DNA sequence: GCAGGACGTCGTGAGACAGCTCCG
DNA sequence: CGGAGCTGTCTCACGACGTCCTGC
């Protein structure tokens, strides 16, 4: 399993060529709350260095999806989902620096997600942390995410609250 | 001094946001061989994360030059010269992946620098390793370096050989 | 004559997603 | 429905220097 200096390297790389992010995705097929909250970490690189992704994917138990070419000659590696992530993030957080907060927020969401699914109220708190993470991945001079505001309205103007 | 996972993190980050390069600089004031060979590693980042550079810089022994703003809102940290590098690289080499070759080429260069100085022949070998590093930092589809060819002819047409 | 630091930059290699599709 | 993998992209944030400037 994952060694320390192996975990700290990955953290160092993630912090440079990588991403920890959360998004609110539309779910027309759903019932009450028509949005699944997605969670991910990703590594990005020019396709010719793909084997270096392959590496970081092997050491991480081969969780996630390797892509030798998004299409624009860039290769990447995305790990979706609270399952992979509840196992991966904790190994990395201690060494993460730039994206530590983001990671700690992802876990935060993972710990709150279960009871948040069918509770429109507690789901708003969850969606807040989606704003926090996206915000973290912004310059302090850009528009700030607003899924929380844009969804409380859809909520109210629909009965759920 | 520099702890293992600390060096591993830095290796990971250097492999992502950083750079190990060598360049042949002209010196109109030098006597025979009017080129100093320059060696460096650097770390690049948006100026709102300077403290993470400050961090790495403190961790290395405060060697190098932090620059809160190059001028285009991007901050960077650059370590010039065999002296810092002969101290820093060895700590990083074991955890470097993508740029490990570059790092060794720099050490190799530092190893031959002394005798290469006033030997136009041995300077040409040392110049070849400069071509090799710049080459490493290139797609395999761009013009390849050749300070070697451009300096051989120069030497020849000037008597040095 | 030597070497270290500052200044500026062209050109992409990234980041952080939105949207799409598929799964049992 | 409930989650998870595949497709494509705008917009910058990097890389890898070249170039001028120091001081002794
Ligand atoms: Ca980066
Ligand atoms: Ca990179
Ligand atoms: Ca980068």
């Amino acid at each position: 399993t994952l060694q320390p200096t192996e975990a700290a390297y990955i953290a160092g790389f993630l912090d440079g060529d990588g991403s920890i992010y959360a998004k609110l995705e539309p779910r027309p097929d759903y019932k009450d709350i028509k949005y699944q909250v997605r969670l991910a970490i990703s590594f990005i690189q020019r396709k010719d260095k793909f084997p270096y992704l392959q590496d970081i994917y092997d050491q991480l138990g081969k969780r996630g999806n390797l892509r030798k070419d998004r299409g624009d000659g860039i290769a990447d590696y995305t790990i979706y989902g609270s399952t992979h992530l509840s196992i991966i993030l904790p190994d990395l957080v201690p060494y993460l620096r730039i994206k530590k907060k983001q990671a700690n927020r992802i876990l935060h969401i993972i710990n709150l997600y279960p009871q948040a699914q069918k509770n429109p109220s507690k789901f708003l708190d969850l969606v807040k942390i989606v704003d926090d993470v996206q915000n973290l991945n912004k310059r302090a001079d850009e528009l700030k995410s607003t899924n929380y505001d844009r969804l409380l309205e859809e909520f109210l103007k629909a009965g759920k609250i």
